[PDB]
């Protein structure tokens, strides 16, 4: 039971190459959560090339998770029967997560149970999307059975396993399935998600803004998160700080450079009453914050833009216990929140119906709206769920993965949706009412699209743009990355 020391880096170092940076433009930028012409716009505008350094970063990161999980699983043979099944359960959970991410970025990817290690650059084929689902599910089922129902602050539980496995079943339900969601998968998703919702004994944090404070790492709503070391050494700190934060006035002096702004389209998703989630995600004019710049009575953003609040914990003195320096944020990276399980339950209860007007699924939906301190809905559609998921998880680097899942379910719907997100548009001044307005002054406020700063190249998003390309460097090393995927031969 020094396994625990070997399974520990599965939460931090394993994910580092991914989390270092790429996680933001890919997870949140390609969803058009937010935007900058000078910080990797191409992900927002669908102009990404095979040479893109974020693709390389992300791709190595996820496979680093895979390598380490496989090292551990193997290592559990190169070294108590309950300590061992737990260790393997953690490795395979992370391995499922890494692939479930890749599956919704590239689609086909290479399925590796065995690292080889003797061969620097193995020539392995891509495996089919359905095989990648079945691999992820094999891993999650093991983690469901072999993780415990409660654990130490920061470690995985069987509730997390069930949580993920509910999202996976929901995502497979409609994937390439000819316009309908598979009822078998919908039922599987309902039962894993309702079992978490009803039996975990867990509860949403009363205040949504609390989720995103250092002092609240591994709260009861955090089912699975990247456990970053406060002021950690390289390979084990959260380096996203300087990329997220727009000005030193919100970092207690620490160096930063973010030019990201919440997108027109993203800011428009927030209902008029939904300002607790909006505030906790982006700064907008007038927005007050008691827990940032605590020394000066709190910070009030007084600009006309939409810089990122979420992932910007404030200064080292702003209840962060001094754990804030450049490229060193003390926040965990969320992977799965209980809120996500609530919405996932809901979507799985909607199923193939137009509307959902009753049941426990709608209860856990409204339960999320309840926390945002906004009005419940008496019935919901898929479009409500999409919108609720966007505002709930804005700037948590996961809205793109969901949009890919949806695109895989209703491709023409979502292509029309991607093309009506004002992608690449921006506006001089976002001003606030008594309600958000988008435009500019000109010598008096000019409102609407006509006064947006429009992109000046072609943006016509089509099916082949959605999944990103394989990183060119890897393609050169393994030419099968250009060939059709093949069926994986599963192990029994
Ligand atoms: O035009 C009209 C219009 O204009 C408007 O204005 C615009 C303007 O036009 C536009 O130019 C502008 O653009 C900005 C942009 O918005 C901004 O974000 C960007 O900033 C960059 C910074 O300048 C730059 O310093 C920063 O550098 C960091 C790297 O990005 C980062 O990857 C790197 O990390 C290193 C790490 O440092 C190192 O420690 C590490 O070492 C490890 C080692 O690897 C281990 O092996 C070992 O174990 O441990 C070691 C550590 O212990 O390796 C990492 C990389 O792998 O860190 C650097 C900086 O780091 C530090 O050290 C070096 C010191 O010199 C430095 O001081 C110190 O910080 O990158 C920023 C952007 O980053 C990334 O994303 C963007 C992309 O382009 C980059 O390629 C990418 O790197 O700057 C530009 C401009 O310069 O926006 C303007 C508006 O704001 C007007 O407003 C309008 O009116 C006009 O009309
Ligand atoms: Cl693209
Ligand atoms: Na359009």
């Amino acid at each position: 039971e020094a396994l625990e020391a070997a399974t520990a880096p599965l939460y931090n170092r394993a994910w580092f190459d991914y989390n270092q940076r790429s996680i933001v433009p890919i997870g949140s930028g390609r969803a058009n959560d937010m935007y900058s012409p000078w910080n990797y716009p191409q992900f927002v505008t669908f102009q990404v090339t095979a040479l893109d350094e974020n693709l390389s970063g992300a791709w190595s990161g996820f496979y680093s998770v895979v390598t380490m999980a496989n090292s551990v699983i193997n290592a559990v043979e190169t070294q108590s029967e309950a300590a061992k099944t737990k260790a393997i359960a953690e490795a395979r959970l992370m391995r499922a997560c890494a692939y479930f991410y890749m599956l919704r970025i590239w689609g086909p990817v290479i399925l590796i149970e065995d690292n080889q290690k003797l061969v620097d650059n193995p020539v392995r084929p891509l495996n089919r999307e359905e095989d990648v689902f079945q691999f992820i599910i094999n891993d999650l089922n093991y983690a469901v059975d072999n993780l415990s129902e409660q654990s130490d602050k920061g470690r995985a539980t069987s509730w997390a396993a069930k949580g993920i496995l509910a999202k996976v079943y929901l995502a497979r339900s409609g994937w390439n399935n000819g316009g309908t969601r598979d009822e078998g998968d919908l039922e599987l998703a309902r039962q894993y998600a309702s079992d978490v919702c009803e039996n975990s004994g867990l509860d949403l944090m009363t205040n949504y803004e609390d989720l995103f404070k250092y002092k609240n790492n591994n709260n009861q709503e955090s089912l699975l998160a990247m456990q970053w070391v406060p002021l950690g050494e390289w390979y084990e700190c959260n380096t996203l700080l300087s990329d997220l934060a727009f000005s030193t006035e919100v970092t207690g002096g620490v160096n930063c450079w973010s030019s990201y702004n919440g997108s027109i389209d993203m800011l428009q998703q927030y209902e008029l009453a939904d300002t607790l989630r909006r505030n906790a995600t982006f700064f907008t004019k007038g927005s007050y914050y008691s827990y940032i710049c605590i020394k000066d009575g709190g910070y009030t953003y007084k600009g006309t833009a939409s810089p990122i609040k979420k992932g910007v914990p404030g200064g080292p003195d702003d209840d962060n216990d001094g754990k804030v320096k450049q490229m060193n944020s003390p926040l965990n990276t969320y992977i799965l929140r209980l809120a996500d399980v609530y919405l996932t339950y809901a979507e799985a209860c909607l199923g193939n119906n137009s509307t959902l007007s009753d049941g426990r699924g709608l209860y856990f939906f409204n339960r999320v709206r309840e926390r945002a301190k906004i009005n419940k809905k008496s019935s919901i559609t898929l479009d409500d769920i999409i919108r609720e998921r966007r505002v709930e998880f804005g700037m948590e680097y996961s809205n793109w993965y969901d949009m890919v899942t949806w695109f895989r379910y209703l491709p023409d719907k979502m292509l029309n949706y991607f093309n009506n997100q004002w992608r690449g548009y921006r506006t001089d001044a976002i001003i606030k009412d008594e309600k958000l307005h988008f435009g500019k002054y000109d010598t008096t406020f000019l409102e609407g699209p006509e006064y947006y700063t429009a992109p000046e190249f072609t943006i016509n998003i089509e099916a082949e743009d959605i999944f990103l390309p394989y990183p060119e460097s890897d393609v050169i090393q393994n030419p099968l990355l250009n060939e059709p995927p093949v069926p994986y031969t599963f192990n029994e």
